[PDB]
């Protein structure tokens, strides 16, 4: 089998992407944030504290003839940005882009943090990291991809995120029309449960390439590119007037600037992020200070190749017995 679904930016800055997902019978369609940095499929629901729901579409398991309470199971998750959610668990039929999994754990939120409430466009998350990170207790549950894998034509999914435009998530096949040149594959460590890999280096604008190993994760659920402070300082030093602002919480730059590109290495191959992809707009309405899309990972503990980087590439998440990651230009 295969599946193919369009993913759409939630706003004009590409702050996140939402993909429609069918849950239950008859189908209830919710727009979920596909997140290769976590491993829980959770949704706003009829069980979510009413004051914490503000415009989201909810899953109502009592209206699904295929929903079953997973008795005794609970979940609770905290994300890198400090957001969180928790609740109980159902199993139900879940379909993405024509690909159907029966018996999928659908984690129903009883509580969500303010950032989730305040984002009316995201109805939940669909985790695509390794199932070892799944938070369901006392019986850990599998991700949608793990459940689907044996049935797929090939044990892979691909992310093709757009810049200020829709893109595509495919399951079970590699669309050879969706990228230019060749896909370069690179080793993955699953030891922390992430799609963790080692970039071979970077360049700033038309500058020379610096060969240096940068360990990080491919994370579709993170907006920005978070890299070591040395690398990030070298980037922003090429933008007149750019500075790190502790009050804003990262590097900002004059909105009048033209940003240089940023290149990252994948083996001997190179992925070029255009300067425009690094512009996250005014820090507040009307301001002439703009927020940067490349930021230091120093406070985080891990480097993160988030959407700013991934949207410059066609990315293969290869879930074979020994997983790998593939990157192509497009």
């Amino acid at each position: 089998s295969t599946g193919s679904a369009t993913t759409t930016p939630i706003d004009s800055l590409d702050d996140a992407y939402i993909t429609p997902v069918q849950i239950g019978t008859p189908a209830q369609t919710l727009n979920l944030d596909f997140d290769t940095g976590s491993s829980d499929l959770w949704v706003f629901s009829s069980e979510t504290t009413a004051s914490e729901v503000d415009g989201q579409t909810i899953y109502t398991p009592s209206k699904s003839t295929t929903a079953k309470l997973l008795s005794g199971a609970t979940w609770s998750i905290s994300y890198g940005d400090g957001s969180s959610s928790s609740g109980d668990v159902y199993t139900d039929t879940v379909s993405v882009g024509g690909l159907t999994v029966t018996g999928q754990a659908v984690e129903s939120a009883k509580k969500v943090s303010s950032s989730f409430t305040e984002d009316s466009t995201i109805d939940g998350l669909l985790g695509l990291a390794f199932s070892t990170l799944n938070t369901v207790s006392p019986t850990q549950q599998k991700t949608f991809f793990d459940n689907a894998k044996a049935s797929l034509d090939s044990p892979v999914f691909t992310a093709d995120l757009g810049y200020h435009a829709p893109g595509t998530y495919n399951f079970g096949f590699i669309d050879t029309t969706a990228y230019t040149g060749s896909i370069t594959y690179t080793a993955v460590s699953t030891k922390q449960g992430f799609w963790e890999w080692t970039s071979t280096g970077y360049a700033v604008g038309s500058g020379t390439f610096k060969s240096t190993s940068i360990d990080g994760i491919a994370d579709t659920g993170t907006t920005l590119l978070y890299l070591p402070a040395t690398v990030v300082s070298a980037y922003w030093a090429q933008v007149s007037g750019a500075k790190s602002s502790s009050s804003v919480g990262g590097y900002v730059f004059p909105c009048s600037a033209t940003l240089p590109s940023f290149t990252f290495g994948v083996g001997s191959a190179r992925i070029v992020i255009p300067g425009d992809y690094i512009d996250f707009g005014p820090i507040s309405t009307g301001s002439s200070s703009c927020f940067g899309g490349i930021q230091s990972s120093a406070g985080i503990g891990i480097n993160i190749f988030g959407d700013v980087a991934l949207k410059a590439a066609f990315v293969v998440f290869n879930g074979a017995t020994t997983p790998t990651l593939g990157f192509a230009s497009k």
